[PDB]
């Protein structure tokens, strides 16, 4: 076992003379795979040399290759891979490509290194992005993700390689580049340029149409992961070269100054197939650049067209129907002992709302939907109100007396539910998101601290009274009345210690009125400013969600009639004017 | 004083109208909710809305014994209205008007 | 090619009164002045506008369908924001100096405005 | 010197001493951080915890946590091997101890009140 240790030490050090002497000794002993391979990680001498490259690593690699050729085992060592369960599939070519050593990488490729080798180690495809490095389980994918234009070009020019190869995750080079790309618009973006280069070199639609085990194209994957730059590049791509214009998705018809007419492609962008880019970017809950992705063609124009076609009319009809239903419920309950018809309409609409909300909840995602403000609270409240109405009707049919309580809770909830319909106008959607953010941020914490202090002081006060502060409930009611500003502060409460009672009351007043309320004012002011800086995006997202829901609600024949697009593929003609861009371009 | 006049105008045109509108919405909703379950003071809709307004502005007394069929439910509705209006809406209007005041000042 | 066409006898005073050219909204179309001279002025072509001005068959007091002349068109095309590079003001100055008359700044369109 | 830097609150010198790598022969012993393997963004490093871990009477972590006359405490605490050490020490037993103390004090207060 000393010979293998000496070989490994010489390879790590890089001493040419020592390595030559050790190789001569090994040849004399032979006159090799077991001595060259280490069982610690299933590596080899070439892998050890490449992992610990030095200023004289090229000479050591050449000597090792010459020794392998002399022993006629080079082809046996070219396919050598890690036997460990952590980084299985690693090869000398993979290590050389990772270490950016282009000369050694090209030498290995010319020597017959495996190009289509798949590195399916568990660490390579970790469940979390921070738990490992994912590049594509392919030397080509690693060269693409590590920004090596020369190496990726040399691999592409090779004949034994392939482009349509799918790794364990099912992702190809384009999917891997999409995953590796950065959502933030950095100063230097190499992923987009090299994606363009690879797509142009491929010159086929098979790369952009292949789906992995998740059933997503590269465009859909970019939309799901939230990469605004790559999404915009793929959606608006123009090629002026002959025989390559088919790869483009946007064709400029005529240009006259700032006015420009462009035909876009709506293959996977329109809400036609089962999964679409627009649906993905609207219904995504684990992304942050939703507004950036939605504010680009052909999504903005498509959304406005889909709105103005039928969504405005559907929203107004729903508003009118719900308003009439609430008015009928309120009148019917208030005029408690024309009534029969109103009750029948209320029951029918309550059943319809209940079943629709049940289907919506069943079809909704059960993960992260309630945690985020993805229009789930309104669905829950609508379902609860419908359940309350139907329960009140059922109890009134019977001889129970809780129907009045159910009905009054129903009117309260229904009249508080009209705010959901204030998202149609921009001036009130900001107000609705303000309500939501403020309540979810500050009111809950302020309230919690309030009941803590209130219960503490209530049990403190109710225990030393041998008048009004008789029991715990009476004491807490009096404390609440003093806090909200009603009643009178009577110091003579038949207490054993009047001075102590007054001290406790003044301490509570200072803690609540002076500190807590104005503190809540300040915190809510800060929150209001912060999320009013970012409310238009939330309003636009809510409007887009409503539009898509109404579009999905449409029947089969109405969807075909409203399907707008001119065949050329389903191209859409968009006329755009960019006066600022035209002026900046012409001022040069 | 011209700054003060434009302050009046901008604040009223921006925030007071929306706050008021939400206020009548919630106030009428809770008034018809309260006036329907009373078999004292909350007799009719007008009396109920007047009592709610008085409780909001800070006058009167919060009497829990209002001859209601469900005293616990009546108290729960009253506390919910108090939390919605006094705790949330008024201080929210303060914050919004502060932001508007800075912006148009 | 523009100079070649001008030397070949192309119409200089030709008026382009297309509906898209004078749209009701500024975002519904591109308005330059319905004149090759006005287009050269609005598109920042000093050489071409100078070649047109030096020509004898052209005119300066021409009024388009909107009644606007070159100065009115330049005013309409100009940007309110103070950009880093402002060519409209400099070329307005150049055109006014080359004209050397008060008729350009005193003519009123159908709106009755200088 | 390391403890003195931690006491005086010098984030730059503290970070340099805590994460020091030397690639020269016969001088690697002076280093306190050794990189085992690197693959893109993933990197494994062995750090030294001679005076950093809360083992001796006085330690760098205890000094930088209990210091009251400094202002860069957050800057000094947000660097290796202090951040990982703190999270490890938390997740080992501190969360359980905190929850146990919470439950015990809550039950004591409830008993006193009742
Ligand atoms: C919410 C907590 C409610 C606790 C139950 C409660 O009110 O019990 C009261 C007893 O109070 C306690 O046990 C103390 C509550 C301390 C809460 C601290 C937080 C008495 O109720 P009663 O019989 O109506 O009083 C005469
Ligand atoms: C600070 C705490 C102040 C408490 C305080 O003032 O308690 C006074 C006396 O306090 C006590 O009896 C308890 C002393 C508690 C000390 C706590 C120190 C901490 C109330 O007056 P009284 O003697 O109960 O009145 C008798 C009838 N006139
Ligand atoms: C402003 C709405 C005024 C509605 C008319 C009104 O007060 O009618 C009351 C009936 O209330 C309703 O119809 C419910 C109003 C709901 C408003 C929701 C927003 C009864 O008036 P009265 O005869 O004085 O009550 C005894
Ligand atoms: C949360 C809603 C809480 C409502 C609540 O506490 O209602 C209590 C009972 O509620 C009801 O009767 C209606 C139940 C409505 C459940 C709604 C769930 C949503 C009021 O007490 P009471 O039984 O009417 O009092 C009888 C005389 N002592």
């Amino acid at each position: 076992r000393r010979l293998k240790k000496r070989i490994f030490a010489a390879v790590s050090e890089g001493c040419v003379e020592e390595l030559v002497e050790l190789l001569v000794e090994l040849q004399e002993l032979c006159r090799l795979m077991h001595k060259l391979t280490a069982s610690d990680t299933g590596a080899t001498c070439l892998m050890k040399a490449l992992l610990n490259i030095n200023p004289n690593t090229k000479e050591i690699v050449r000597i090792l290759l010459a020794f392998a050729e002399e022993n006629d085992i080079l082809g046996r060592f070219i396919n050598a891979e890690y036997t460990e369960e952590a980084y299985e599939g690693q090869t000398a070519l993979n290590i050389a490509i990772e270490r950016r050593q282009g000369d050694i990488a090209a030498l290995l490729i010319a020597a017959g290194a495996d190009v289509n080798a798949h590195a399916k180690g568990a660490f390579f495809n970790p469940k979390y992005q921070h738990e490992g490095f994912y590049f594509g389980e392919t030397p080509l994918a690693l060269a693409a993700c590590t920004n090596q234009p020369e190496i990726v070009q040399l691999l592409m020019e090779h004949e034994q390689t392939d482009i349509t190869s799918r790794d364990s995750r099912g992702n190809n080079i384009l999917h891997a580049l999409v995953t590796v790309a950065e959502d933030f618009k950095t100063q230097n973006d190499f992923v987009k340029r090299m994606y363009d280069m690879i797509l142009l070199r491929s010159g086929n639609w098979e790369l952009e149409t292949t789906r992995n085990n998740d059933g997503l194209t590269p465009l859909q994957l970019a939309a799901k992961m939230g990469k605004a730059e790559i999404l915009k590049y793929i959606l608006s791509r123009e090629i002026k070269e002959k025989r390559l214009r088919s790869l483009s998705r946007k064709f400029t018809d005529w240009a006259y100054g700032p006015v420009s007419s462009s035909l876009y492609d709506l293959t996977n962008v329109d809400t036609t197939t089962d999964n679409s880019v627009l649906e993905i970017t609207v219904y995504n809950t684990n992304i942050d650049n939703r507004h950036e992705m939605l504010t680009l063609e052909p999504l903005h124009t498509l959304l406005h067209m889909k709105w103005k076609k039928f969504a405005k009319h559907m929203f107004f009809l729903s508003f009118c129907f719900y308003f009439f239903y609430n008015i009928t419920l309120t009148l019917v309950s208030y005029y408690r002992p024309l009534q029969l018809l109103g009750r029948m309409f209320v029951l029918i609409w309550a059943m319809c709302i209940s079943v629709k909300e049940g289907i919506a909840i069943f079809l909704l995602r059960p993960s992260d939907l309630q945690s985020i403000l993805s229009d789930a609270w309104f669905h829950f409240v609508f379902f609860i109100q419908a359940v309350l109405v139907i329960l009140s009707v059922f109890l009134y049919l019977f001889a129970y007396k809780e129907y009045l309580a159910c009905l009054v809770l129903a009117m309260a909830l229904g009249w508080a539910n009209m705010l959901y319909y204030t998202r149609g106008f921009q001036s009130m959607g900001m107000y609705s998101v303000m309500i939501q953010k403020v309540i979810l941020h500050d009111v809950l914490k302020f309230l919690f601290v309030y009941i803590v202090f209130l219960l503490g002081f209530g049990v403190a006060l109710a225990s030393l009274i041998e008048s009004s502060y008789g029991s715990f409930s009476d004491a807490v009611l009096e404390l609440f009345k003093l806090t909200i500003g009603l009643g009178d502060l009577n110091i003579q409460q038949n207490s054993k210690y009047p001075i102590l009672f007054l001290f406790l009351l003044i301490t509570y007043v200072i803690l609540t009125f002076v500190l807590l309320l104005n503190m809540l004012i300040a915190l809510m002011g800060e929150t209001v400013e912060n999320v009013s800086k970012e409310s238009e995006r939330i309003w636009r997202l809510q409007r887009a969600r409503t539009i898509l829901e109404f579009e999905k609600m449409l029947p089969e024949w109405l969807r075909s009639r409203f399907r707008m697009g001119e065949l050329c593929r389903l191209c859409l003609r968009i006329n755009e004017v960019k006066w600022t861009e035209w002026k900046t371009h012409v001022s040069f």
